[PDB]
């Protein structure tokens, strides 16, 4: 397929959160064609929390593409502005020479190939451009293209954190635990909510909510946290595996 | 038959998803012949989402046919110039020659033959010519042709979705089995709903759209997902087996 | 028909607004043949706003043939001036080439095809031709030639409102929004005032008059009218669908 | 359109307040053409608050075009002194230049553009020309130059209220909270005055106006207007979203 | 918008009172543009209470340009003299420097940045310069001086009530909290007379100007008045929190 080949490329250079979770609505009500518009989009999408300039502008590229009409408005500023990549000389025709050979294709791998073979900054210019003239880049090839321009962020990732360097203190390490398993608890509250029972798990989920919230306001020593998450799984591996969705792939 | 030959070569140009299911209803009810209007039709076609133009044109090219009237209105525009593929001047009388061949043929695979011993882009310009003609070709004919048009193209694509490089990072690979089984169980939570308890599996397979919700709310590991489709199905293998449509073909 | 094709070839060239909304009800009483006078209409049609001189021109070479009586009162100056270009010296003779040529036809579409396969000015010179002695061209040949010497201009118009540049601006793309609501919304309350509730639908459309006059009245920021057309019509796509018109066909 | 493309370029040069707010609706009764008198407009907006002799200019030449009559009375003086510049010699010709080439076109866009592709403020003297002879430009094409008059001069605001120093103070940044709040709760009375209730939310819009009142009546510190705006809006976020026009759109 | 950055710069400027108040509602109905009249207003201005005589200057170069006509009556001397700075020799060029450069501008923070890299006092004999010629500077323009004028004023206060040395005595600081409570109760007595109750949180209120003129009444010890505001606000943190405006905001 062609839209479960976009959603990957696109989901997975936005930050892990609710801006995930909600981004992957509208990307999902637009494939499948609901009553939507363009600019309250693009301004949701402007005034937003953490997310790459180049990230905002990739998603303005995408649903200008996939929305059900041809609006032809004005092309909003802050993509024109993002995709540019504050003006390099030496790539003004890198992105041309790249955009009269996209014209030429047809399917979407030939695009993706074609623009992984190249750098990875200068993509950003061909569709800056595309985003100026589309005129005979097909919208597959263009998606052949976004995929190629957020592969080569998803390997800049994909080479930093496996590169890190885990931390060694115990006061930074006993806070880790209690995210993990406040977010972790957070998350099953609605995980169970929806489900028919909700009752004996969005418990012990707040509970585990109320000891992170106690140690906070005791100062409690780190060697507490030490299997919280794990140890929260296992008392509603019972309630909310069954009558839930399934668990030991939160770990 | 003729229109189950009709339907395949151009259902299998089209990408998957909502829009080829809509589609697909479109030429149904043309076939039939239910209450239905052109104008409407090629208006819907224009505005549309990700379609070549190439595309657009020749579902274009099948509705003006297909369709219970001779209307012969001002023939649309985005077809006469998706068709003619940017005036090549190397094919003006190719596409004459095929124009005045295809002119003798009563039969279906007469044509189809004919214009697949042929290029691959040429033919759209035939196809623009009789857009324009429509005069001693009958629509027969012109079924064989849209037939072998399309099947130059789907036969890029699998030269082309077999020609794949697949994909080392996990990122991208941690989405892709997030939107398979959130899309898949969306899928679930319509196949049920027209069927008699629709209360056990549209609740499986929501609360697999909602642990996929979990994963992005959290930034779990790309060592969750693994199984999460193939552990949607097997928990409505039963519900959504007989008192559904079947499964171990989503897969 | 000939009268459904001459109003066609002649609202068409006609700026949108009341005025067209007006001279559609001129030119169908006057068809029609209810009890009307010229002096009156070429009065009326000689003060008006936003008009090309040509355009005041063609609708009294039209109103003057359709009216029920051969009155031959003084041909009025606004027209016989509009019609001949500035004295085109490099013409006089060409329209007399294509006054002796209409001469001849007794149908229209002889007459369109003949005006066409000529200039786009040196038409209103045969009008104003045909404006002085109107002895051997009938009324079918001269309307046959105001609706090439209309055609002409709709093909001007086309050529122009396609070859546009869309604003960049937020301050005019931010009334554009407002414009275009508040002018929907005033037909609302009178496509509803017909009908028989006329106070739920004339209610949320006079709402969103307020609301833009609020936004005027308060310097609101660009980003708060995006979806207010589309946010609109949805609000009434329930009373004004089918107890009024019909819907999504004013975006 | 053409007068929806006119109230555009008009009414986002005119500061933001009552006043555009009353202009726009002269400027709509204008163009439908109610029972109007210029000598009286041109009165009315000669004695006005707020607004560059520049822009009572263009308004004049407007207000003249678009009314139902072709008076042609005595110019009124405050247009022709406005839109000369104060007599730059440097210009006398290219406004002429430019008067002679629009005395060619007959379209809308034609003209906007030619216009643009010159100077900021020559246009004026052109429109000051046409303001004295009227004679072969057609009222289309004036409108294009207006169009582009004053698209010179919202890109000189955008150019402005982007680039300003927001302020670091707080006793302004105290009464900016509590005019936005004061103002907006002002709109709401009005609002909600022309519902059906107009009962629950006119007070939790008076209050909010109490209470901004007690604050300058206290010489109450600039902490306590944090989050008053939006603290309004939430109260009235019920009955003012259903029973009202709509929010979210203020702010 | 404008007028709500002219109120912003001008609010700021005046104590804290019910002039401040009043003050509030003319700016506001001046810019709607009520049925006002000028020298009513500025003779009500003129015999004021506490008011710099140079802020009493500011607001009549304000109402002069904002009232809905051009009276241009004799101008009144409590501004003229107000802005001359009692006649400094040393800036009657540097006005004039700033006059001739103020001319040129269009728009407004390019008046408000110029006029702010500038002196702190010569800007008002610019002002009492625009306010004997006004000719070629818009109002725009103006109202980006009179907004930088009272931003060197605003940044001198602010540059004051911080660098205020606070009281040791005990009397005066019980007579502060007799003031803070006595003053927000009386506002407290208006911000629920306007609401459906009135009769709980009235008294309340009353009660707590009682026990405050008890106090002064008997001599009380300094140690009595302690908690007084904020043990008001909380025995009507009920009745006027949501059946009134709000609270924790006097504080």
């Amino acid at each position: 397929s062609l839209l479960t080949e976009v959603e990957t490329y696109v989901l997975s250079i936005i930050p892990s959160g609710p801006l995930k979770a909600e981004i992957a609505q509208r990307l999902e009500d637009v494939f499948a064609g609901k009553n939507t518009d363009l600019e309250v989009l693009m301004e949701w999408l402007k005034t937003r929390p953490i997310l790459s300039p180049l990230t905002k502008g990739i998603l303005g590229f995408v649903f200008t593409l996939t929305v059900p009409s041809e609006r032809g408005l004005q092309r909003r500023r802050f993509v024109q502005n993002a995709l540019n990549g504050n003006g390099d000389p030496n790539n003004m025709d890198k992105a041309k020479k790249l955009y009269r050979k996209l014209k030429r294709e047809i399917t979407f791998h030939g695009a993706k190939e074609i623009s992984l073979s190249y750098s990875a900054g200068a993509l950003a210019s061909c569709m800056g451009l595309i985003y100026n003239r589309m005129g005979a880049v097909t919208t597959e090839v263009a998606f052949g293209l976004v995929c190629a321009t957020c592969e080569q962020i998803a390997d800049s990732q994909h080479r930093s954190h496996r590169q890190m360097v885990t931390t060694t203190n115990p006061l930074i390490r006993h806070e880790n635990r209690m995210v993990l398993a406040s977010t972790t608890a957070k998350a099953m509250e609605q995980m169970a909510g929806s489900s028919e029972q909700a009752a004996e798990a969005m418990e012990v989920a707040s509970q585990a909510r109320q000891m992170v919230q106690a140690m906070r306001t005791i100062g409690t020593h780190p060697s507490s946290s030490a299997g919280l998450k794990n140890d929260l799984l296992e008392n509603l591996q019972a309630y909310q595996k069954r009558m839930g969705v399934q668990m030991q792939r939160f770990k």
